[PDB]
């Protein structure tokens, strides 16, 4: 029923996040955003950019969309430049009052929870309802040996798609 | 004093590259100006390492004194401009190197949140970022004459003069 969509905040074709979004999206029935594709061109604020295909896939996507999982790499204690680049597009006419889940994806260590506190101010800056859970996923998390999570990992990012799913039975209510 | 400003608008006729250029004039600052669109987005990839604007990126970062990252406040963040730039970037370039703020926001309470993800962001890349810094709101702009206000070209010289006692004490 929740109309699904994740944005994979890693421009790496090779990176971690991208197993992360293409679970949600194979596990969860969700709609990608792929960023590692750079379909989306940097945002300059000029009125072009809104024929653009791909910017326009972009706000209708989000816009449409019942919930969003933000994901993203922590770079230098941050979100991705990518993922900020996308999010520049958007605006609360695509984002208000949604519910969106976070995850940052981390080099290990405390790494993650700045990428985090920048996607959680950034959303209410887009007056999203960013949900109370989280989660950060360090290196262990991921077989990119075989291209997948963990079966750890796996149970954590449903608990991150189950309490969205609350927040967006609570705002059909 | 070698003083480098980055102008994190992409936006060509944006407000803060008026800031971005005051300071590059008034200080002799070399300006990265990201509304000129040379460098593309980051994707980790061996070749954008070749790429000469890139290089020039990493050269001229490295080799400033100083640093000052102006940035809109885009979403209650930096732009991803900026962003994206810094992604190019690491400790290699900013170890301990001072680093001044501007945000230049929208009016309001604006510009706060821009400068908390620089900061955040600036240590990061293991810069000192100082404590003096600065939020222009759009009264703070002449925009018809593409200039400054003189109250806000006092508060840009305010940070740049703490930014010169820091790279001072850092010849130590
Ligand atoms: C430009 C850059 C900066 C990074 N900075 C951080 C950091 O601040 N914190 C962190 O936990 N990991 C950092 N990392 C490592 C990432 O967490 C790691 O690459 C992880 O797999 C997520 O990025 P990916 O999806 O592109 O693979 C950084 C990596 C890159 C490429
Ligand atoms: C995509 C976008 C988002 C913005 N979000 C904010 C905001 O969160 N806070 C704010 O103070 N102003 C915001 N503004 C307004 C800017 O502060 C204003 O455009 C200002 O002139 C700086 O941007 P510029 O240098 O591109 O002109 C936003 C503008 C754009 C283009």
């Amino acid at each position: 029923h929740m109309q699904l969509v994740v944005i994979n905040g890693s421009p790496r074709k090779s990176g971690r996040t991208r197993i992360l979004a293409t679970f949600i999206e194979k596990e969860f029935n969700a709609k990608i955003i792929d960023l590692s594709e750079e379909t989306l061109p940097l945002y300059n604020g000029e009125e072009y950019q809104g024929e653009l295909e791909h910017v326009r896939a972009l706000r209708d996507t989000v816009k449409k969309a019942d919930a969003v999982i933000l994901t993203s790499p922590e770079y230098h204690s941050g979100m991705s430049g990518a993922l900020k680049n996308a999010l520049d597009f958007l605006s609360n006419e695509q984002f208000a009052h949604k519910p969106v889940g976070l995850i940052a994806v981390a080099g290990g260590g405390k790494g993650g929870i700045n990428a985090l506190t920048n996607m959680r101010t950034v959303g209410r800056g887009v007056y999203a309802n960013v949900i109370p859970k989280q989660l950060v996923l360090d290196p262990h998390c991921f077989d990119r040996e075989n291209y997948t999570l963990t079966d750890d990992s796996k149970l954590l990012v449903k608990g991150v798609i189950d309490e969205l799913k609350l927040y967006y039975k609570m705002h059909q209510y």
